[PDB]
C-alpha cells in the first residue's frame, strides 16, 4: 500500500550510445508493510502496475527506475540506484541489490543479482547469485534448439563474469572472472576461476561438471578455452594456457597445465593422467593411467595418435 | 631372481649439506620377470637384501642408489636416477620416478613420487600422487588416497587423503586437508596451512596474483563445506568459513571466533574478528582503498548489505 507522486519527473537511463529520458513519478508508501515505514518515499515507478500493491516488494533508492512493462511483485527487493525497464519480471524473495535488469528478464524465487546486468528474455530462478560486475547478455540464438532461454539457477555463482548465449548455469557452479556464451553449460561443484590478469573462456557447447576446475594461469594470455563439444568431468583440473578443440573429455583425477596445451580431434585424459609443459596431443589419443608426459621448457611434445599412454608411461619427448 | 656386480663401486650423495659415499655393487638381471631381459644391469645395491628377489621389483637406473636398510619388495619399481637411503619401505604396486626416499619413509599400494623427496618417517600409501619437484619432510605424517601434491612441501604431522588436490602450498603441523580439497598455490603466491587447521568440504583456498597475495590457514581455524578463499587471506584463531559462502578480497584478516556461513560474499580489505557470524544473502564489500571492519559479537545473515565499518553496537563499545 502506498501512493504515486502527484508531479512527474524525467529521469536518464543509459543504452546503447544513446540519453533516453522518461517521465516517472515517485513512490510513496502509505501504510507499514516489512522494514518500509509508513510516510518514506521509494523508488519512482512508470505506472501503478510495475510495483504490485501487494506483498513487500519495494523500490527503496529513491533514483531507482522501473518504467517499461516491468512488473515487481511478490516481496522482491530493490536496495539501491537501480533501473528495471521492458516486461522486466522480478517477484518472489528475489533480491536485486544495485544492478539494471533490461528486456525481457525474468528474475524468481529466491536470486540476487548485485552491481551487475541483465539484459534481454533469460531467467534466473534458483538461489543463483549473480554479482560482481557481472554483465548477463542473453541476445541471439539462430538455428540449433529451440529458444533455449540462457538459464541460471540453483546455488550457482557468478562472479565478474559476462554470459552471453543461450548459456546454462546450474550446480554449486562457481564462476569468477570468465567468459562462457553459445550453449555452453558448467552445472556441479564445477569450478570457473579466472583473474585480473586472464578470464576462461567457455564457448560453443562446451561443459564443465564434475568437481572439474578449470583455472587461468599467470603467464601471458594464459587463458583456458574450451572451444566445441569439449568438456572437462570429473576431478579434472585444467590450468594455464590450453585450449581444447572437437571431441575432447578430459575426466579422472586428471591435471593439465603449464605451456602452450591443445587437444584435437578425438582426445582422453582420463587416469592419474599428468600432462604438463607444451604439449600437442592431436588425434585419437588416450592417457589414463598413473602415466605422466611432461615438456621441460624450450620443449615441445607432439602427441599424434592413435595410441594409448597408461602405464608408469614417462614421455618426456615426442615420439619419433 | 639377479646377481651382483663383481666389483663394489664408491658413489656419493647429497645429504645435509654434505658429500657422503658409500659402497655399492650394481644389480644384474639372470632371468626375466616383467620388462627386464636377462643380463640388464638396473641400479646399484648395499647388499641384496635391499632388493627382493621374488616379485617383480627392479631398480632400472645405473645410477640408483638403494643402501641402508632400504627393503625394495613386490613389484616396485624405480625408473630414473634414485637414492633410497636408511630405513625406506618399498613394496606393493609403488612407483618412484625420479625420486630420493632419505630415511624411515614408507611407500605402500600404488603410490607415485616423481621428482620429489621423502623425509623421515611418514606413510604414503594409497593412490597417492607425489610429484613435480614436491618436498615431503616428516618430522605421524600421512599421504593417503587419491591426494595430489604438486610442487608443494609438506612437512610435520600434515594429513592429506581424499581427492584433495594441492598444489603449489605449504602445509606445515597437524594441517589436514582430505575430501575434494583444491589447494592452489601459483608461481608469485604459495599458499600456507599450518597449525591444526584443515580444509575438507568442496573447499577452495586459492591464492592471489597481487604481492603476498597469501591464503593463511593458523589454527584450529578452518574452510569447509563448499567455501571458497582467495588473495590475500589470513584465518586466525577459532574460524569457521564454510558452505556457499565466499571470501576473496584485499587485506582479510579472520579472527577470535568468526562463521562464515551462507551464501555470504565478502570482499575487499576486510577484519571481522570478535563474534561474529555472517551468514544470509549477506554481502560485504569494501569498494578499494575502503576498509570495513566488523567488531563482533553481531549476526550479519538476512538480505544484509555492508560497505562501511558500522558505527554502532559492538564496533564503538567492548565488555
Ligand atoms: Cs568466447
Ligand atoms: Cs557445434
Ligand atoms: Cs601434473
Ligand atoms: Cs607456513
Ligand atoms: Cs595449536
Ligand atoms: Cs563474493
Amino acid at each position: 500500500k502506498y501512493r504515486l507522486s502527484e508531479g512527474p519527473r524525467a529521469f536518464t537511463y543509459q543504452v546503447d550510445g544513446e540519453k533516453k529520458s522518461v517521465l516517472l513519478r515517485q513512490v510513496i508508501a502509505v501504510t507499514d508493510f516489512n522494514d518500509v515505514k509508513a510516510g518514506t518515499s521509494g523508488g519512482w515507478v512508470d505506472a501503478d502496475n510495475v510495483l504490485s500493491q501487494q506483498g513487500d516488494c519495494w523500490i527503496y533508492d529513491e533514483n531507482a527506475m522501473a518504467f517499461a512493462g516491468t512488473e515487481i511483485t511478490g516481496n522482491a527487493r530493490i536496495t539501491q540506484p537501480c533501473t528495471l525497464y521492458n516486461n522486466v519480471r522480478i517477484g518472489d524473495n528475489v533480491w536485486i541489490d544495485r544492478a539494471d535488469i533490461s528486456d525481457g528478464a525474468r528474475i524468481s524465487d529466491n536470486v540476487t543479482i548485485q552491481s551487475s546486468s541483465v539484459r534481454e528474455e533469460c531467467a534466473i530462478y534458483g538461489d543463483a547469485r549473480v554479482l560482481n560486475q557481472s554483465e548477463i547478455l542473453a541476445i541471439q540464438g539462430l538455428t540449433h534448439e529451440h529458444a533455449q532461454i540462457l538459464q541460471i539457477y540453483d546455488r550457482a555463482t557468478v562472479n565478474h563474469s559476462r554470459i552471453v548465449h543461450q548459456v546454462q548455469l546450474y550446480g554449486n557452479a562457481t564462476i569468477t572472472h570468465a567468459f562462457i556464451e553459445h550453449r555452453a553449460e558448467v552445472f556441479d561443484f564445477a569450478l570457473i576461476e579466472g583473474d585480473k590478469d586472464n578470464n576462461v573462456w567457455i564457448c560453443d557447447c562446451a561443459k564443465v561438471y564434475g568437481h572439474a576446475r578449470v583455472i587461468a594461469g599467470t603467464e601471458e594470455d594464459a587463458i583456458p578455452t574450451l572451444r566445441y563439444s569439449s568438456q572437462v568431468a570429473e576431478h579434472a583440473l585444467i590450468e594455464g594456457n590450453c585450449v581444447l578443440k572437437h571431441h575432447v573429455l578430459v575426466g579422472g583425477h586428471a591435471e593439465v597445465r603449464g605451456g602452450p596445451i591443445l587437444l584435437d580431434d578425438r582426445v582422453l585424459i582420463e587416469g592419474h593422467a599428468c600432462i604438463q609443459g607444451e604439449i600437442l596431443i592431436e588425434r585419437q589419443v588416450e592417457i589414463s593411467g598413473r602415466a605422466a608426459v611432461i615438456a621441460f621448457d624450450d620443449n615441445t611434445i607432439h602427441l599424434r595418435g592413435p595410441k594409448v599412454i597408461n602405464g608408469e608411461d614417462r614421455i618426456t619427448r615426442t615420439p619419433l
